[PDB]
């Protein structure tokens, strides 16, 4: 695990927190999908790369796909283009036009339910820690580690 290949607008429609956030051609469900996958990029260390089909970036990189040009497509070009020795390449997409390719590119698959299922248990376990911060330097700098550089200002702005 390193490199996580996101199908954006997938995630939308199949989260039921972004499902709903159908206000001005998703601009609310696209910004928190962001967010919650810079949580996931901090706290794992792994690579986000979240791709859009054409129709704000905290440290996360996000591809708007061309005129003539698929999301399916786009994960397509990155997975080949970054699959090496060392990484390993993960496609989250729940999309079954998509599943038949992620073999092709050397690249493991991801479901919908499980990028929905880490977000939740990253966000569950930093439910745990910040709650022993507060009910109290050794600790506190591991939690500041796993944290996005966003939320260790507003960590330290409740303490």
């Amino acid at each position: 695990m390193d490199i996580l290949l996101v199908d954006g607008y997938n995630m939308i429609g199949a989260w039921p927190q972004l499902k709903d956030l159908k206000a001005n051609s998703f601009e609310e469900a696209r910004d928190v999908l962001i967010q919650k996958m810079a949580e996931y990029q901090s706290y794992t260390g792994n690579r986000v790369i979240v791709v859009f089909d054409a129709h704000t970036n905290h440290r996360v990189e996000v591809i708007f796909t061309k005129e003539n040009e698929t999301a399916d497509e786009r994960i397509e070009k990155l997975a080949q283009a970054l699959n090496n020795i060392a990484t390993q390449i993960h496609v989250a997409t729940s999309d079954y036009t998509e599943q038949w390719a992620i073999f092709g590119q050397g690249a493991l698959r991801k479901s919908a339910r499980e990028l929905l299922r880490e977000v939740e248990t990253i966000e569950r376990r930093i439910e745990r820690r910040v709650r022993k911060i507060t009910s109290e330097i050794a600790l506190s700098e591991e939690v500041l580690k796993t944290f996005e550089k966003l939320r260790r200002g507003d960590l330290d702005a409740a303490a």
